[PDB]
């Protein structure tokens, strides 16, 4: 079922409810929350306005009532949040994260029934 | 008085070095401003807003500029990004948009040329 988001950097980003488990098998909101928040900083700094939204649509994915697939965010906003928000993170030792790999997420339109979410 | 170097730890590389005490919370040091404005470090760290900081610095301890020798306001612009990220949150868990910083109190950039306030990113 669907519940309200309760991580707080991800209410008000376009959606208000969410499902757990999320791609990152995060069984609840609050263990999603905690490892999210770490990203603040990089929100903060504005290195790109498509992170905030990027980390909520993977940390709290939509979630539709009448849906039952998954609803990634599409390639392009990965893509966009990268080449942003990369290279400052490379400059504090931070590599971009393994779990966020563009090439994992759908190209928006290249398949009818796959589905994805564009800022 | 008296442009001194910024002291209050959230309020240090915001994007300018300089305040002065006291501000429009009567705060008669660095200290008793921060002490207050530190109050709201979760909300930045929850970052409902990626301008809260600014802004609430801006109020907290405003900038000082030896060339302009009064108060130098946040626009209402950068306010109301603020308060439109961060009021829904704030209401939500019970604290009101304090009336202090209301963005109604701050000038509009431009609206009259002769009117000086701070924009930011
Ligand atoms: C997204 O959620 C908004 C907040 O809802 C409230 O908080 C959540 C956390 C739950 O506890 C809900 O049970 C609460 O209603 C909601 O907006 C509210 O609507 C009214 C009742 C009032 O509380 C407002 O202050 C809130 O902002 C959103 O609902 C949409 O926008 C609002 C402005 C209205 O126009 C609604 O009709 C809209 O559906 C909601 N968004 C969606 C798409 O459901
Ligand atoms: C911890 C407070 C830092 C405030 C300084 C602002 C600089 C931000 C850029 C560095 C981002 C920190 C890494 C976040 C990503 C991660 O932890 O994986
Ligand atoms: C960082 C330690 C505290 C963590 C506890 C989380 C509390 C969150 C409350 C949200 C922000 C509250 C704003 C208070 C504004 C005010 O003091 O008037």
């Amino acid at each position: 079922v669907c519940q309200e988001i309760t991580v707080p950097m991800c209410r008000g980003i376009g959606y208000n409810l969410t499902h757990m488990p999320n791609q990152f098998n995060h069984d609840t909101q609050d263990e999603a929350g905690l490892e999210v928040h770490q990203f603040w900083p990089l929100v903060e700094i504005q290195c790109s306005p498509d992170l905030r939204f990027f980390l909520c649509s993977m940390y709290t994915p939509i979630c539709l009532p009448d849906y039952h697939k998954p609803l990634p965010p599409c390639r392009s906003v990965c893509e966009r949040a990268k080449a942003g928000c990369s290279p400052l993170m490379r400059q504090y030792g931070f590599a971009w994260p393994e779990r966020m790999s563009c090439d994992r997420l759908p190209v928006l339109g290249r398949d009818a029934e796959v589905l994805c979410m564009d800022y």
